[PDB]
């Protein structure tokens, strides 16, 4: 700020003492003078308190870290005897240590003041007499009149002398002991801006009249306390420290002399409890009305009767009851002048001269004063605060006015600020003497600064001394589709039905050529299935409508009468595509050769046994047929017919009149049907018809994902085999991987990589261009986009890294001008500014006392395009999507074992600023920006 530059201007030319108020950044002004002293040519930082030395050493080491200098300090843990200073002060240029460590080392001569170039002593006004700051200054006095270190110091106040003119000699004597020059650092033209940074409310002492009468209630309470003080040996009565001494005497009662404190142990315990109630009532009688003090003692006396009622407490309650008649008449006299002044000042502040609605809490002298003051306002926003104090009004506070407030306050009608008001003359005289000493110190400093440099130098020296798109014509291209089972685990130990177990296969006749179309995994009840696509035959054609329409109507009938579904395409929308009419089966001839047979398509579609059954009458009774029941499915000709079933084997011992598999019908299979729907027994009249094992083909709807005894009498023999119809119903489930042709980690990674292409190349083209105008034309120039970027990442694994990235920008995006830079990038205007190297830029910025790339990387966005670098905004968005796409691409192989839903929670060290800034501190390496960040760094260090 402007106040720190003016105060440090006199310290750079010669020695001087900096006088500034607390909170003005006096330590920051010393750091600026230390950087100017090292540029034009060892520093010593003295601290009075050990607690303040740790904060000054950490702040000096943080600023000297970027300077590439050695910053160390000695708190007294490292001490050694040698002919000079230890390795801490010798190796490090800046040494921050207490004055006691330097004074202890001055007894036996080791290091001399000539080693350090400058010495900064915090709070140089306190050092005097036998203090260590005056002892180290006395050694410099014997070393004076020669080359020595430059003295420097900063303090809140100079000194306070007698009257005015005599006080000016005290300020000159303090500067003569510290060897200060005639230049005194003080805020003059910067006082306007210095007052705006730190607002100090003025101290307004409001005296209130104290009642000379009516105080006999306090004297009677003191007389009653004096009677109890005879047994307790004058504990205390009616004092502010008595409240603190009561808590100190409570812990001091135990662990004392055996015989001496034996009787005083339990005596002082009951006396301190009753004495604190009388001391609190005495303080409440002065601050508030006497009626509140008598009510507090009456409630405490009633609680003593319900207590254990000790022999010492019974006499104290009986003594107070004799004086209760006189104390009750004192509170009944109204039917304190200090409380009237507090109510008048609080009412005038809310009325006018200040905000109408504001938070104003009066400071209570104790916990009992808050409840007493609350009842006075209701009997005649506002609150009674205690613990500390609050803003604005404070009732009879005893404390340092500057240290207690430490904030602003409300206002009243007057020329003044908010402060405490006490009726005692000793409290008002202390605030008046401190204000008069501060005004006299500022007047003595202004009179001393107005003197000539030659006159003040001789005065200090004398004191120091003595719709249809077939795409092709009518032709038959036979594509053999190989479908065979592999293996699986069968718990039921059922037989494995495979399409390769029968000679008849399934071919594909279409007007389109044959793509590669490798196999795909599948599963079923019999085992895993695989479908291979190739063409055994070729150059085939049908003849007119004979062979052509034979596979047509057979395919049209297989649509509804086989799958039996309303929508085969599952609610199609556009209803169009590359036209492939149907695939036709091919029956295998002699050997492994399969020719074109049109009789198989017409026989399967015209078979009535596929769905509709028959009715067995007395004219025709079906006989047992073990040869016809081998591979043929069975149905229900009478009742309960929904899904048919294939008969695997025939059982000669099992008959409709034999033992049933259920206990319902005893030893009869057909008795269960006659007792339910009234059906006949064993179809018509046929008992001897053998039974069979029915196997239902019903399974799950979608076959892509993995996963009963009838009789030949009542069942009709189907013409369709069991194994031939297994692969015919799997066509709808295989369409998932059939229609289309060509993970989620590259999806989100491609979104950051798409923005990284514009961040890398485009932002590195023109560095001086603003961030607003750079993304304006790149945005409008152009979920589903992340899927297209995932395919570009897979293409980068089969070629070079820039291979797929090249065509990725050309194919999807256009960007005629931006596509050329997308190949390679370079450095920003930072390295282009200075044509030599970053060493030339190190002369203006002494932060450097590769360095070329770190120039723009360490640039602050605060400065509006200064000479240190162009800006950090060009590299901010650059590395933004860069590191985002780089961390996502490296985590694609590591997180591949997870799913997009689970891996989305926390993946690859999330960029949240909590762990971000903490990663730099884990390597052991505006004023508002240094405030919240400093408090957050201390809490995150755990």
């Amino acid at each position: 700020r402007g106040y720190q530059l003016r105060l440090v201007d006199h310290l750079t030319k010669s020695n001087g003492i900096v006088y500034l108020p607390t909170g003005s950044g006096k330590t920051f002004v010393a750091i600026l003078v230390l950087k100017r002293f090292s540029q034009d040519f060892r520093a010593l930082f003295m601290c009075n308190t050990v607690e303040l030395a740790r904060q000054q050493a950490m702040a000096v080491r943080r600023c000297t870290n970027f300077k590439v200098g050695f910053y160390v300090g000695e708190q007294g843990v490292d001490d050694w005897t040698r002919g000079m200073w230890s390795d801490e002060i010798k190796k490090n240029q800046v040494l921050v240590g207490t004055a006691q460590v330097f004074l202890d080392m001055v007894t036996q001569t080791y290091v001399a003041l000539s080693s350090l170039s400058v010495v900064i002593i915090d709070e140089c006004h306190h050092g005097t007499g036998h203090h260590p700051f005056r002892e180290f200054m006395r050694l410099f006095t014997i070393a004076n009149q020669t080359k020595l270190p430059r003295v420097v110091g900063l303090t809140g106040v100079l000194i306070k002398g007698n009257e005015i003119t005599n006080v000016a000699t005290k300020l000159k004597e303090l500067e003569i002991t510290y060897r200060g020059n005639i230049i005194t650092v003080s805020d003059t033209k910067e006082m306007e801006n210095v007052m705006l940074y730190a607002t100090k409310p003025t101290e307004v002492m409001v005296s209130f009249p104290h009642q000379e009468q009516v105080l006999t209630v306090t004297r009677l309470i003191s007389a009653e306390i004096e009677k109890f003080y005879v047994s307790l040996d004058l504990m205390n009565i009616g004092v502010q420290p008595i409240r603190r001494s009561k808590s100190l005497q409570c812990l001091r009662d135990p662990s004392k002399k055996s015989f001496v404190k034996q009787l005083f142990n339990d005596f002082l315990y009951q006396m301190k409890e009753y004495g604190i109630y009388a001391a609190s009532i005495a303080i409440i009688s002065l601050i508030v009305e006497f009626d509140i003090k008598r009510r507090q003692a009456e409630t405490l006396s009633v609680k003593l009767m319900h207590r254990t009622a000790l022999t010492l407490c019974e006499k104290i309650r009986h003594l107070l009851v004799q004086k209760l008649q006189d104390m009750t008449y004192d509170d009944d006299d109204d039917n304190t002048p200090k409380v009237q002044r507090f109510l008048m000042s609080l009412k005038v502040s809310f009325a006018d001269k200040d905000p109408k609605d504001i938070c104003c809490l009066v400071f209570v002298e104790r916990r009992y004063t808050c409840k007493c003051i609350y009842g006075l306002l209701l009997n005649y926003n506002l609150m009674i605060c205690s613990s500390a104090c609050n803003h604005v009004f404070i009732l009879d506070p005893v404390k340092t006015f500057n240290m207690y407030v430490q904030s602003k306050g409300r206002a009243r009608t007057t020329e003044a600020k908010f402060v405490l008001f006490t009726a005692d003359k000793e409290r008002e005289k202390t605030i008046q003497q401190i204000y008069q000493y501060r005004k006299a110190h500022n007047d003595i400093a202004e009179y001393l600064k107005d003197r000539v440099l030659e006159k003040t130098e001789p005065e200090l020296y004398e004191i120091k001394g003595h719709d249809a798109l077939p795409r092709v014509g009518e032709i038959c291209y036979a594509y053999e589709i190989f479908l065979e089972p592999q293996f699986e685990s069968c718990e039921y130990t059922e037989h494995m039905y495979l399409n390769l177990q029968t000679p008849r296969n399934y071919a594909i006749l279409l007007r389109n050529k044959l793509p590669r179309l490798a196999e795909m995994p599948l599963f079923s009840n019999q085992g895993k299935l695989h479908v291979r696509v190739a063409n055994a035959p070729l150059e085939v054609i049908i003849q007119n409508s004979e062979q052509l329409e034979l596979l047509h109507q057979f395919h049209g009938m297989v649509f509804r009468d086989i799958l039996k579904i309303w929508h085969p395409f599952f609610v199609l929308d556009r209803r169009s595509k590359e036209n492939s009419y149907l695939v036709v089966p091919l029956i295998l001839g002699a050997g492994e050769q399969k020719c074109f047979d049109w009789e198989l398509m017409t026989n399967f579609r015209r078979l009535p046994q596929s769905h509709g059954s028959n009715v067995q009458q007395r004219e025709q009774q079906p006989a047992p047929r073990p040869e016809d029941f081998e591979g043929k499915i069975v149905t229900q000709w009478y009742a309960n017919y929904d899904k048919p079933m294939l008969v695997t084997k025939v059982h000669r011992e099992l008959t409709p009149l034999s033992y049933m598999e259920k206990n319902q019908q005893d030893k009869t299979y057909y008795e269960f049907t006659m007792s339910k729907y009234g059906n006949r027994i064993g179809d018509v009249v046929h008992k001897d018809k053998f039974m069979i094992e029915v196997r239902d083909l019903t399974e799950q709807l979608t076959f892509y994902v993995h996963n009963v005894i009838l009789i030949p009498e009542l069942c009709f023999n189907f013409n369709f085999p069991g194994d031939l119809w297994l692969k015919l119903i799997f066509l709808p489930s295989i369409l998932n991987r059939m229609y289309f042709l060509l993970m989620e980690r590259l999806e989100i990674l491609g979104a950051s990589f798409l923005k990284l292409s514009a961040t890398l190349y485009l932002a590195s083209k023109y560095s001086d261009w603003n961030e607003g105008t750079l993304t304006e034309v790149k945005s409008k120039l152009v979920v589903i986009a992340d899927t297209l970027e995932a395919l570009l990442g897979v293409i980068v694994k089969n070629y070079g890294l820039q291979h797929a990235f090249k065509m990725l920008e050309y194919f999807k995006i256009c960007r005629a001008d931006i596509d050329k830079p997308l190949t390679q990038l370079l450095n920003l205007e930072l390295g282009g500014k200075k044509m030599r190297a970053n060493v030339n830029t190190t002369e203006i910025d002494g932060f450097l006392i590769d360095r070329r790339y770190l120039l723009q990387a360490l640039t602050h966005p605060s400065y509006p395009t200064n000479r240190i670098t162009g800006s950090y905004q060009e590299l901010e968005f650059i590395g933004a999507a860069i590191l985002d796409f780089l961390i996502s691409a490296y985590i694609f192989e590591n997180n591949t074992k997870m799913n997009p839903g689970a891996l989305t929670d926390l993946r690859s060290a999330l960029v949240n600023n909590t762990t971000l800034a903490c990663i730099c501190v884990r390597h052991r390496l505006n004023a508002k920006l240094s405030e919240i960040i400093s408090k957050f760094v201390n809490f995150q260090e755990s």
